[PDB]
């Protein structure tokens, strides 16, 4: 009769890196200025 | 003759993790400083 | 005799969106106070 069936394939291809990350929050307000 | 071909191979690995994102924005001036 | 090797398995997922940057900085120090 006919053989069995193959074996599996390769592995797939890894993914593709992911997006860059979002970009950080604005710091807080500055320190008060000097005194007039 | 031969058996089929056999079934895909497993699935890849997932891609890296994407690059950290961008610091963000400096805040903004601080208030104005005590009266003199 | 056995079957031919499958294909390749499917892509990977894609990675991870990066983390999200830093907090900036703290804003400058504000302006100077009134004379009085």
């Amino acid at each position: 009769p006919p053989g069995p069936p193959g074996p599996p394939g390769p592995p797939g291809l890894k993914g593709h890196r992911g997006f860059t990350g979002l970009q950080g929050p604005p710091g807080p307000p500055g320190p008060p200025g000097p005194p007039g």
